[PDB]
């Protein structure tokens, strides 16, 4: 909850390592298991168009910045219980760093 601007590459790599069997980032982009995450940021969760979320997610209603995307990255399921993303997290505050700065540019 303290986020500092990283590493893009490095970022993009933890990206498909981590998150793209669940993810997408482009525009029009397909659903897999977890939302399209084109326009997260600045915008309240559950609101990935197409998308069936849990009332955990839709509940939390939390306005996506860098600083709580840290938080929840950490470990989703305390940040947000109820929750089906089924991810542990990212402990290392500068892999959530280099991953944020990334997204950040990615789903822009
Ligand atoms: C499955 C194997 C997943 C992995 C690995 C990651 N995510 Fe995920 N994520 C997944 C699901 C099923 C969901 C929906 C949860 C629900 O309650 O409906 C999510 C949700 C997110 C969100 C919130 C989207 C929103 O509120 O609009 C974000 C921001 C997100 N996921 C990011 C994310 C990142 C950065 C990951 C790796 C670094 C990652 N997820 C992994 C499923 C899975």
């Amino acid at each position: 909850a303290e986020f500092k601007a990283g590493s893009a590459k490095k970022g993009a790599t933890l990206f498909k390592t981590r998150c793209l069997q669940c993810h997408t980032v482009e525009k029009g982009g397909p659903h897999k298991v977890g939302p399209n995450l084109h326009g997260i940021f600045g915008r309240h969760s559950g609101q990935a168009e197409g998308y069936s979320y849990t009332d955990a997610n839709i509940k939390k209603n939390v306005l996506w910045d860098e600083n709580n995307m840290s938080e929840y990255l950490t470990n989703p399921k305390k940040y947000i219980p109820g929750t089906k993303m089924a991810f542990g997290g990212l402990k290392k505050e500068k892999d959530r760093n280099d991953l944020i700065t990334y997204l950040k540019k990615a789903t822009e």
